[PDB]
């Protein structure tokens, strides 16, 4: 729980998420995605469970990416919501939401929802 | 555009959501929720496009609230994904996702989803 | 109830829902959407809990549509899970899934989530 | 594609699906959950492309289960959406929702999501 976060963590699309998890709560790096439109590192904040659990539970936490940076701006954000769980092989388990700004007309079709898993291999 | 986003929010619940939107695209604020093992204010983080599309395309944003403050911990955080669209009546539709932190076993009832509108309180 | 819920019923996109509930706890019907490349009527099957809590508690259902039928197909499929509330307004409040069919390549991009509420048409 | 969904599979949880998929976009069956206020069969019906892909695309498909049959009644449902892809090692990739029966006071916190992947092992 809690330190742990910390390190750099990959997903199966081959995305990287670096991150630094703070003593009161806080989650900040940076992330790449390996799809989208999407192109170098995008800056990323989020918060987590810093006092989880004590019957082996996952900590709680989320983050927010803004897909805009100096090369790109997809005019979209994501964020992603789920637990860490360390040990020997330590994974976040994440179900994600992607939405774009969209006109009134196509608001109904603007989010997109999926899941991804990370590990530090 | 920053400012639009940057005010005090708040959903059909009776949620409150006061905001902050910065030049680089930040959200910092502190959000009050009437629902759930909540009580007083949280600290929430999040990003916006600050170079939204000059299109009526709504402004895409997102945000996390990890419920633990120093008065209560529930073990979960939520993040709230969307888009702000400004005019008279301001608001900013989203689509959020709760997880909880459970053992592996559990794991499959970890998460909850909804979805909140968020109405901008201003003269 | 079976009864309840069977009826036409309309959504906020203008989308028009024609259902029946059998005892069995069966749904079908069709669905006739207001957006996408749809073109006239779909066949919808769905379940629901035909023994529901006697707690104003809401009947949990759920149905599918898959957008093809003998005019156009587009190689994708919704389902709503929600629930029903009777009353003098009765509604069906839900959030739906829809998947599309994709090359395993962009199967991230496969699924879009939203939420629709329905309102019964009867005098 | 088509055919090739009918038979038993199986998720990572341990459920097992049964199903029969018709030549005109019906999906029958029963499922059998490892998790849950379950026991026993329930049924289930659903709908799938019967005209998929002709690219490399996956069969869209969906199903509900309502949670109740001769022995429980949990007062809710389950509707998976997601895609076949056949071939040597054919799967169902799937994202749920959950809804239980909820008075309006809880019906924030009604509905569940997650995600399975079936097999036929
Ligand atoms: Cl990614
Ligand atoms: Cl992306
Ligand atoms: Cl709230
Ligand atoms: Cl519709
Ligand atoms: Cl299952
Ligand atoms: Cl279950
Ligand atoms: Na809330
Ligand atoms: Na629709």
């Amino acid at each position: 729980a809690e330190a742990g976060i910390t390190g750099t963590w990959y997903n199966q699309l081959g995305s990287t998420f670096i991150v630094t998890a703070g003593a009161d709560g806080a989650l900040t790096g940076t992330y790449e995605s390996a799809v989208g439109n999407a192109e170098s590192r995008y800056v990323l904040t989020g918060r987590y469970d810093s006092a989880p659990a004590t019957d082996g539970s996952g900590t709680a936490l989320g983050w927010t990416v803004a897909w805009k940076n100096n090369y790109r701006n997809a005019h979209s954000a994501t964020t992603w919501s789920g637990q860490y769980v360390g040990g020997a092989e330590a994974r976040i388990n994440t179900q994600w939401l992607l939405t774009s700004g969209t006109t009134e007309a196509n608001a109904w079709k603007s989010t997109l929802v999926g899941h991804d898993t990370f590990t530090k291999v």
